[PDB]
């Protein structure tokens, strides 16, 4: 069958099917704080998202998208390391089965309970479509989430969750405002990586908040309610939909702070 994150159909796996899944590049990575250099040639991130326009919520059978109206520059990630514009196209998450675990990238090791990535392509290649086979084609902002005091502005994601449980399944999700994802502080670790899931697409510029954001317990419990299968099929729980920190090869990973 194809993709997924069982044991026979999970990351161990996919090489077979994507090569590069071995390759120079890939992602996520395991971020040393103390190894990573502070880089005083690199811009604050500029998050210009006053404009966006969200307009459906999909289960895909790996994860949730939310989606964006991106035919326009409504919302654009730029600086930092980029040069140019880049627009918002959806944000997903990965998630754990348990608190101790979800996240794709780790910070000395440690994993957060789940992680949010916000997806951008550069508008110089005209689509999304075209973006992903350019090695500077996308722009992946990264936020882990940590339990604690609940998020308000996921709380209308996670209320739309029950109309998606299965694969396939999607549901207006209008009016969404993103901002209410970010933490306080845009500090980050910036390096070049891949797609995290298939086809592993080596043309992503990461740029992972430093700073998390908190989650409740009962909120990340209804991400953990939704289902990897289609309807009418056996129920297997959407849990456990990360990658696992892939080797670095001498690639740097720079700091945007002290
Ligand atoms: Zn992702």
């Amino acid at each position: 069958h194809h993709w997924g994150y069982g044991k026979h159909n999970g990351p161990e796996h996919w090489h077979k099917d994507f090569p590069i899944a071995k390759g120079e590049r890939q992602s996520p990575v395991d971020i040393d704080t103390h190894t990573a250099k502070y880089d005083p040639s690199l811009k604050p991130l500029s998050v210009s998202y006053d404009q966006a326009t969200s307009l459906r919520i999909l289960n895909n059978g790996h994860a949730f998208n939310v989606e964006f109206d991106d035919s326009q520059d409504k919302a654009v990630l730029k600086g930092g390391p980029l040069d140019g514009t880049y627009r918002l196209i959806q944000f997903h998450f990965h998630w754990g089965s348990l608190d101790g675990q979800g996240s794709e990238h780790t910070v000395d090791k440690k994993k957060y309970a789940a992680e949010l990535h916000l997806v951008h392509w550069n508008t110089k290649y005209g689509d999304f479509g075209k973006a992903v086979q350019q090695p500077d084609g996308m722009a992946v902002l990264g936020i882990f989430l940590k339990v604690g005091s609940a998020k308000p502005g996921l709380q209308k994601v996670v209320d739309v969750l029950d109309s998606i449980k299965t694969k396939g399944k999607s549901a207006d999700f209008t009016n969404f405002d993103p901002r209410g994802l970010l933490p306080e502080s845009l500090d980050y670790w910036t390096y070049p990586g891949s797609m995290t899931t298939p086809p592993l697409l080596e043309s992503v510029t990461w740029i992972v908040l430093k700073e998390p954001i908190s989650v409740s317990s009962e909120q990340v419990l209804k991400f953990r309610k939704l289902n990897f299968n289609g309807e009418g099929e056996p129920e297997e729980l959407m849990v456990d939909n990360w990658r696992p920190a892939q080797p670095l090869k001498l690639r740097q990973i720079k700091a945007s702070f002290k």
